[PDB]
């Protein structure tokens, strides 16, 4: 009577099992697939929001191996402006975002104009009539334009964006961090599987998959990536950067920059599906990603793995509980310092 | 030898899954049934409580397609009168409770001669003789009477009820945010189950249930819907409204109102059942339908559901941990803004 | 490669289905047994403990209907004379604790003379060559003696405490509330699974079961009895009240009295397997074993069980989560009045 | 999709089961085997940590049964002369760890030279390549000397340590206290499954397993031993003590020690694997020895195991839920004095 369709886990549902090595740290190979026709050096884009990438953090983004996409909130002669600034910065690439409603035309011209290497359609609605139609559209106008549509979080949604003619999957539905559609809906799909389900589809065709939201730690990275994902889409970790939009909030001692949700009162301007907030300040993007990619050689070096799609087809997970993941924390001990990674 | 019937889930454990959609928000269809005989053009009741529905709430609920019950406690004079203030407001419907005991013939006539749309019986013991026969009494006596009886938490429980002459079923035992039922006697079942439970039977005879309890945000209408609920009845999400019963309180500079159980001390006047609390201030009823009502709307949008009916008999869900549940609110950033719906 | 039984459920774990009742609160018949040969009109004992039960405590509880052990850290004078105190108070029947070690037979010799109904030997070691070897003596010197041996958490603890000459079998290992034998030692059985598995056993031969520790709200007084107890032993319920030993003390507008571990240190004079401990003052034992008794009676209502054996054979459980508890519990709303019960 | 080996469990997952008991606390027998070649009279050593482990510590850890290992971070000469003073302090036995970096000849030569019993290779990185075939350099230039190599978290991590040539298996990848590898790496096994994973290969070499990470109270000692460990490497647990490194710190009216991981940047000087902190001082190790022994002595009572082959071997466990652990420990009670072992 309950239709229960199965049990879905998430980033601290499970841990990756160390395995044997020949790979060091600083061997590892972090380059990947954005899209059949777009590498990356390193498994990291950044979410199109107004409080992440605008064309300073995408430049900076793609000088370490990554791509921006800069977000919709803005005029499109503004929008335009913003990856032409990107493309003019010395061979860098550069993503744009518009949204699902139809009446974007104008705007996707504009933006392809102006050199833009990947549209984005930013959207939860990946599995709609709509998003599909404007997809199919879109690769009618742009035959050659690489296109990621509106994210999901099945294997069914997955199909259908492929069968659309998208150049890559995004999976997530309500993981993020500012995000409360799981809440005021009730609908989505805890990320791990949800990376998995799409994957399972998508790796019959070499379509990649990018794991949008619920990356915290840089160890999520790799659990997105051995789940399926050949890279990440992250708003909070870039969030609070000098290059992310926004000025330094002094309060209390420390430093913040805002971090909202796209569905937010503040971004549209209506029942939201995000909130508004604010993140301590965390410095340089560089130092940032630096970190994160640490964090992520380690974890190749333990699991063995060569190269990001070793790590991505090869590496097994444990299932733990919450007394696991208790573990894996810091615990039972008063923490002086803080890390730069935790 | 430990006699465990089966594992029962809750709200929190479990997602809607989304799915193939032609649905927007703004097309999705609310309309639903409270009985075989009674429409709804949104699929919310509120509580026959002292802190949420009286007729100035019950008023404003109908107005908005909803149906209040008018709680017990106050006299036969005073609560007849409710009824017909609600009457005579433009052709609004309205229920009423009554409790489960012996003695209430006089009430229950007195409500019925004022033009109540809807009686129910106002207890946790659907599935009792006391209960069952009480039911048969009033439908001997009044044949055409809209009737809800006690409230059940399974299958044999609601298959009572509909023997016993219900017009719908309404599912929960303990759920309620201010109550202490399941705590103090150790008898409940979570709700999801409980409705599913419920469903499976009362589906045989095209006779709606009605989710009461739990509900704490929009997403959680969503889920009991798809459990099999054809409306959800809530007193915290209407409780602390300008036109539930009670004054504004202001304390620390913020604004609240009473609410309390009906076996709380204080409404009973012993070995209470509730608790006595106080709740944010949340203003007008309207918005507050607004909010949630676009909270199932965006559901709908995202599952594909169009009306109420496919809500809740296609939609799937999957199982969650309570990591899951972690990634579903907003986590690893600071609020710095209370949203309207969260 | 793990050595793992089964997967063992404490209270938290589950709730009990509501059922076809006949049953109304103040017809409950709550009455048990102790042992074979020593009824309880509630099912209801005290634990041995030097802040919960002395002559008072037992006088006030026996007058209730249940029966108190009188705690062994005292001289044998003294321990003989609190019994002779509540034997010679009208009519009632009082217990007495001794410790396991070797050296406590004149302890015991001076117990029966006072009179006392049933001897506890006080212990965690039910299952060990000593323990048993100490009531085969005992039953032995006394062959009309009731006697309740060490705790057990094991059918076959069980079994071997029947097969030595218990009148009565209790368990648990490590659930009280005060202490810490399952943290210190890594050793304990979840109490419901222990109760379950006791009472398989003991059911064969028409042994009650005492159900001892972990007990915290009257929800767990029917759950304890539905996994097969026939009545239950408390400390934390029944400490701090007027009855109890130790006076009250007031810091920061509020009453407490003193609760501590018997394997504390304070009570031992070392490793300890409890600690020390203040509990809210509660008033008079009259009016919280009302409360108590107030909501197994509700249990028995919505159970529909008639008398404690029906409750005790006949009940069913569900098994939940965590979110499942949190619903149970009063959530999202904040207690401006604290309930009697709560 | 997911590739998902198995669900791992950790200490508070489980508990011991009491069983049929011929032991005393006092008359159980502690010792066991660090390796083929080296005996513990008790089964505890001590992290090669920067702030646990110089020679102070390990001496006074030898003089109670244990083995200390002095940690790699100071100049060969130094670590020569920690070796060496614990060797003349009578009779005693002590250990020393170095990195699994190439070039650490000199260091080993240095400490064999000193008179060191077993050798370290104190590393996250067991299994893989350069550390299996360090081991296999170390045993061709000392065919005599007991190593122990990098940890594992498998079963065939511990074979490929074993056919490697060492003299133990040391379990644990980011378990610990002050520890972040799982967190920043994604990486690791819950300790409970890592141990008997490890156990079940290493048992039929009858070669022993160390289990490191993760022992929080002395109760977690008996679980890694009843898992398949021989003995526990503890960090925590003995950090604070006034023989460990470091002094006393007062704040705020308590006493405190620094406690940091290896990978922290203090300890290094880079991507850190640890945090640094400040655990609470714990007086004289003796004291804390007699304390977590006495846990380890009473569980040994509770489940009749008269020694630590029995209890390693033969001791069963249950499967807990959180609530079961909650239950364990001090539940719904005011803690007025802090107990030496809780
Ligand atoms: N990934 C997620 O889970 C998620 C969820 C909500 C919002 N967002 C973010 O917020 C922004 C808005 O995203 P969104 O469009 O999902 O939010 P949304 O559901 O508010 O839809 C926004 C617009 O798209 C159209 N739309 C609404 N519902 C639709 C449906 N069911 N099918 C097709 N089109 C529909 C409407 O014109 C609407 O104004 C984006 O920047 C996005 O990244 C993301
Ligand atoms: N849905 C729930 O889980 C729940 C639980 C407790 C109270 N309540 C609320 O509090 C009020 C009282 O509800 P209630 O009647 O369940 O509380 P209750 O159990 O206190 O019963 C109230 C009255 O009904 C009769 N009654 C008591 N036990 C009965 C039984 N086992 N079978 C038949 N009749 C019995 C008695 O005359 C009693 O005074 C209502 O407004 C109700 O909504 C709801
Ligand atoms: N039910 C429990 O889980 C639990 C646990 C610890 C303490 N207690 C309480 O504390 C008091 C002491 O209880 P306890 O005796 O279990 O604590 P314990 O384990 O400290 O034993 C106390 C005495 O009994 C003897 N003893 C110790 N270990 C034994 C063993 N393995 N087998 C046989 N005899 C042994 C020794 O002489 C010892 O001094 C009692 O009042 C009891 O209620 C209860
Ligand atoms: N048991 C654990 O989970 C754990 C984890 C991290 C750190 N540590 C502690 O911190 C210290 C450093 O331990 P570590 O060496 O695991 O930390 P690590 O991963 O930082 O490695 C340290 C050095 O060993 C070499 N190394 C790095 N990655 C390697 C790989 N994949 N394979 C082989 N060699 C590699 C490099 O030369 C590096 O500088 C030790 O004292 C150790 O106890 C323990
Ligand atoms: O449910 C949502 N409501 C919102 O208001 C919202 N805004 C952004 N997004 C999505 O969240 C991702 C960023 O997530 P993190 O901060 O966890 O990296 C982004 O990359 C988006 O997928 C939203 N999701
Ligand atoms: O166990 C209970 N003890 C009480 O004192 C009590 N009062 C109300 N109710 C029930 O709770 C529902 C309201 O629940 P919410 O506030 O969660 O919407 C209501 O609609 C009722 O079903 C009670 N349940
Ligand atoms: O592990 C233990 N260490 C102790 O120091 C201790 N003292 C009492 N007891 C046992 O706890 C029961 C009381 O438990 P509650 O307070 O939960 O009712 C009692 O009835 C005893 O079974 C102890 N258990
Ligand atoms: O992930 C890690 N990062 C670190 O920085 C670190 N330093 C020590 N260790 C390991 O932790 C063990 C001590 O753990 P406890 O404090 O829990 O006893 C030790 O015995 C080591 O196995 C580390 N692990
Ligand atoms: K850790
Ligand atoms: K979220
Ligand atoms: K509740
Ligand atoms: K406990």
């Amino acid at each position: 009577m309950l239709r229960i369709a199965k049990e879905a886990l998430t980033f601290d549902d499970v841990l990756l099992v160390p395995a044997h090595s020949t790979v060091l740290p600083n061997t590892a190979d972090l380059r990947t697939r954005l899209t059949k026709n777009i590498a990356l050096n390193i498994p990291m884009v950044s979410a199109s929001m107004d409080t992440v990438t605008e064309a300073r953090l995408a430049i900076a983004l793609a000088q370490e191996g990554g791509i921006g996409f800069i977000h919709k909130n803005m005029s499109i002669e503004q929008q335009a402006a913003q990856v032409h600034q990107v493309k003019i910065s010395g061979g860098l690439r550069v993503g744009a975002a518009v949204g699902a409603a139809p009446g974007n035309e104008e705007r996707v011209k504009a933006l392809v104009e102006a050199g833009v290497d990947v549209l984005l359609i930013d959207s939860s609605h990946g599995h709609s009539e709509g998003v599909l139609q404007r997809i199919r559209e879109t690769r009618a106008a742009y035959p050659h334009l690489e296109i990621i549509g509106g994210n999901v979080a099945t294997a069914e949604g997955a199909r259908a964006l492929i069968e659309a003619g998208v150049s890559a999957v995004k999976v997530g539905i309500g993981p993020g961090s500012i995000c409360t559609t799981r809440i005021v809906t009730g609908v989505g799909v805890p990320q791990i599987t949800a990376i998995a389900d799409a994957a399972g589809v998508a790796n019959e065709y070499g379509i990649p998959v990018i794991a949008d939201g619920g990356i915290r730690f840089s160890g999520d990275i790799s659990k997105a990536i051995a789940a399926g994902a050949s890279c990440v889409m992250v708003g909070s970790m870039f969030a609070g950067t000098e290059e992310a939009p926004g000025e330094v909030i002094l309060y209390q001692g420390r430093s913040y920059k805002a971090y909202r949700g796209m569905g937010s009162l503040g971004a549209m301007s209506l029942v939201p599906e995000g909130i508004e907030g604010r993140i301590a300040y965390k410095g340089h993007l560089k130092e940032i990603i630096h970190q994160q990619m640490g964090g992520l050689r380690s974890c190749m070096g333990l699991t063995g793995s060569a190269t990001v799609e070793d790590l991505r087809t090869k590496a097994q997970f444990v299932r733990i509980s919450g007394a696991g993941m208790k573990e894996s924390h810091v615990h039972d001990v008063q923490i002086t310092k803080e890390a730069p990674n935790y």
